[PDB]
């Protein structure tokens, strides 16, 4: 921390502090994330380096890990503001389409990056998505396999946002595929076009019931393995698939196709972050500057 000056706190997750502070040496700023531990696991740091070799555009450079003094420290290339903020501050007027275009396509290009290195994020949200000036976004925080007991009470405690969360997680599934990431991205998208979140869940059930409610009740026809699942009841309520141009108007149905694709409940159906880069939705992408306030 003698190397680093406080400037301000710039948030806080259930096990992180993320603090923007300046290398008292370079001067470079920097977001500093604080992580508190008996030991700490060593796979859990394992993962991390890894993340290190991760360099693309559209991810958030992780420039050192630091353990000590039974405490990890990650240090991260800073940017002015993320997403969450940007939308609020966007929602009377809403971010123009061709801006909301290319922030999908980037983070598209950030995604098939991390994906074709066998690296999933697991935890896309507005929050974790950062901008600049100069029109980028890039995706930052991304969650570990394991690198903390399961989290369900910080130390203020927070409560956990799962309006992002992929049906298969919510429904058991033990193992990840990064058609999560895709899922999530998908409901930001559809977001950042309507101004409001697309399955505000309260909690798990509310998350899986209002997901239910738009896209339909999933059965064996359109999720093979589905009623397996471990969470899975046939309890179930039984909803209709709703009209989905009822879902995200005023969007065309080039981004209607496109969002269909990225939420479908089978993640061997959902679009691959690749394919989704060919979709004709992309066809007139441009990359515009947005008016940030700083
Ligand atoms: N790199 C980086 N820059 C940031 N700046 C920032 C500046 C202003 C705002 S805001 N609310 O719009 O004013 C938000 C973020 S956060 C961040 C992160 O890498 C990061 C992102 C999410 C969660 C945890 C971390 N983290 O581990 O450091």
């Amino acid at each position: 921390m003698e190397n680093f000056q406080k400037v301000e706190k710039i948030g806080e997750g259930t096990y992180g502090v993320v603090y923007k502070a300046r290398n008292k040496l370079t001067g470079e700023v920097v977001a500093l994330k604080k992580i508190r531990t008996e030991g700490v696991p060593s796979t859990a740091i394992r993962e991390i380096s890894l993340l290190k070799e991760l360099n693309h555009p559209n991810i958030v450079k992780l420039l050192d890990v630091i353990h000590t003094e039974n405490k990890l420290y990650l240090v991260f290339e800073f940017l002015h503001q993320d997403l969450k903020k940007f939308m609020d501050a966007s929602a009377l007027t809403g971010i123009p389409l061709p801006l909301i275009k290319s922030y999908l396509f980037q983070l598209l290009q950030g995604l098939a990056f991390c994906h074709s290195h066998r690296v999933l994020h697991r935890d896309l949200k507005p929050q974790n998505l950062l901008i600049n000036t100069e029109g980028a976004i890039k995706l930052a925080d991304f969650g570990l396999a394991r690198a903390f007991g399961v989290p369900v009470r910080t130390y203020t405690h927070e409560v956990v946002t799962l309006w992002y969360r992929a049906p298969e997680i919510l429904l058991g599934c033990k193992y990840y595929s990064t058609a999560v990431d895709i899922w999530s991205l998908g409901c930001i998208f559809a977001e950042m076009v309507t101004r409001r979140a697309l399955f505000p869940g309260d909690s798990e059930i509310d998350q899986l019931f209002r997901i239910f409610r738009t896209l339909g009740t999933p059965d064996e026809v359109v999720w093979p393995g589905v009623t397996s699942m471990p969470d899975y009841k046939p309890s179930f309520p039984k909803w209709a698939r709703q009209d989905f141009s009822k879902v995200v108007p005023p969007l065309d149905e080039d981004g209607r196709s496109l969002l269909s694709q990225m939420l479908h409940y089978d993640p061997n159906k959902r679009i691959s972050a690749k394919a989704a880069l060919a979709h004709p939705f992309f066809q007139d992408v441009t990359k515009p500057v947005p008016h940030l306030r700083l």
